[PDB]
């Protein structure tokens, strides 16, 4: 988790996959002793055919849980006026050009890239669910434009094989965006594809400045989400090496603009808090320089102008705190709700499990009263008597000792989901 802090969501992944798998053998364990006990034609009932059903149900519950646990993961969704450079960020964090990112490009679309353990990257159409292949970027942007039926509301997933990109390997999801300029129905866009989104990054033209189209999607988010992680990227930074007499001021400038969206309009952060979350960097640099590293040979050779370390810097720091950022957020965020639903199911069954232990264990009582009256009924036959009691009281002493044991195993689910609280759902 200091190697690379998104391994902190892929071990919570696990962990809580773990419990919820441990809960379910428990549950069913339950379930075949109540049942047993409903059937006991021995006793009067210690159990109902509700607490059967239920405890069924819970069974059944669990493991629908279970699919939907092990899909979870971390998204990050990108936005911006055209040509600000999103593509291009989402190709220098995968060291790779995944997405059409050329001069002369235009992406009218969602792309949303996923890893896949597969050998080969895939295109997914969503809605129309058709698969075609993508083994090189013109044969995916060929694949794009072919498509005529693809408007600023279709998505299209790019599955990349995850053995080259460890951020995907993590279970990270990247969205790509069309222009924001292309709609004014951005409540769309925030439902279908940003309610689940744990980190935004807002990719503005350093050259320029934030536009107001760009600080309205924001407004949205804020008012949707609940302190929404922003960041924001101003691109192209290069640009300002052919300009050193405003360079400083410019950038002065630009961060007290950024920093006042963020914390004074939005305030979804602090302002101490804000050199974190605004960056000037080159993506361009930076995926020219990955793409010449992947290849062996110097990552100098990316540098559009002067000041490339300064700006691949800035770039690495942006990520570092990008990942630090999601992992955390994303935990709590995608784990926490389903982690109470666990205590409440295993607290559902102890509760079950106690009610049996109760009901068996004053059945029992009333048994050894029955017993210890017998020598004022009976003296001929009191002992045959007292052994057939005997008999009974011994069923129903397995059963209480049985269910509490039961009983007690909750408590052993319980501790583990509140050992997998403290390590991963505190608030920050
Ligand atoms: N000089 C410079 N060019 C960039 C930078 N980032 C992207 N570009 C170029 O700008 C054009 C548009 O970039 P792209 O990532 O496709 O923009 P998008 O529409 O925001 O996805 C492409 O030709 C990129 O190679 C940058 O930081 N500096």
């Amino acid at each position: 988790v200091n190697a690379s802090p998104l391994k902190h969501f892929v071990t919570a992944k696990k962990k809580i996959n773990g419990i919820f798998e441990q809960l379910g053998a428990y549950i069913q364990e339950s379930a075949t002793f109540l049942e047993d006990t409903y059937r006991n034609a021995e006793l009067d009932p210690v159990t109902t055919e509700e607490q059967v059903l239920d405890v069924k149900g819970y069974l059944s519950k669990v493991r629908g849980i279970s699919e939907v646990l092990a899909r979870r993961h971390m998204k990050v969704a990108f936005f911006g006026r055209t040509s600000n450079g999103k593509s291009t960020v989402i190709n220098a964090m995968l060291w790779d050009k995944v997405l059409p990112s050329g001069i002369g490009h235009t992406t009218n679309c969602f792309l949303r890239v996923e890893g896949t353990d597969g050998h080969e990257a895939f295109l997914l159409t969503e809605g129309s669910e058709e698969k075609r292949s993508a083994k090189t970027v013109n044969q995916l942007a060929h694949a794009l434009h072919q498509d005529k039926q693809l408007h600023a509301g279709s998505l299209v997933s790019v599955m990349w094989p995850n053995s080259k990109c460890p951020l995907l390997k993590d279970d990270l999801v990247l969205m790509d965006s069309p222009g924001i300029d292309v709609t004014t129905e951005l409540d769309s866009w925030i439902d279908k594809f940003c309610l689940d989104a744990d980190v935004f990054v807002l990719v503005a033209n350093s050259e320029s400045t934030l536009m107001q189209t760009e600080k309205h999607f924001f407004h949205k988010v804020s008012e949707r989400l609940s302190r929404p992680n922003i960041f924001i990227l101003n691109n192209r930074w290069d640009a300002s090496a052919s300009e050193p007499e405003y360079m400083e001021e410019v950038r002065r400038q630009h961060m007290e603009r950024c920093t006042s969206f963020l914390v004074d309009e939005l305030g979804v952060v602090d302002r101490s808090q804000a050199g974190d979350r605004i960056f000037f960097v080159s993506a361009k640099e930076v995926l020219n320089a990955r793409i010449q590293k992947a290849q062996g040979m110097p990552e100098g050779g990316g540098a559009l102008a002067e000041g490339f370390q300064v700006r691949m810097f800035e770039f690495q720091n942006f990520e570092r705190r990008f990942e630090e950022c999601i992992s955390q957020s994303a935990v709590k965020t995608k784990f926490e709700q389903h982690t109470v639903r666990a205590k409440q199911i295993a607290e559902a069954v102890r509760l079950i499990m106690d009610s049996l232990h109760m009901a068996a264990r004053e059945q029992q009582v009333y048994c050894e009263e029955m017993r210890e009256e017998r020598q004022d009924r009976t003296r001929e036959n009191l002992e045959q008597e007292i052994a057939a009691m005997n008999k009974k009281i011994e069923v129903l002493d397995s059963l209480q000792s049985k269910a509490k044991l039961l009983r007690n195993k909750a408590g052993w689910l319980d501790s583990e989901l509140n050992m997998f609280t403290h390590q991963y759902l505190q608030p920050s």
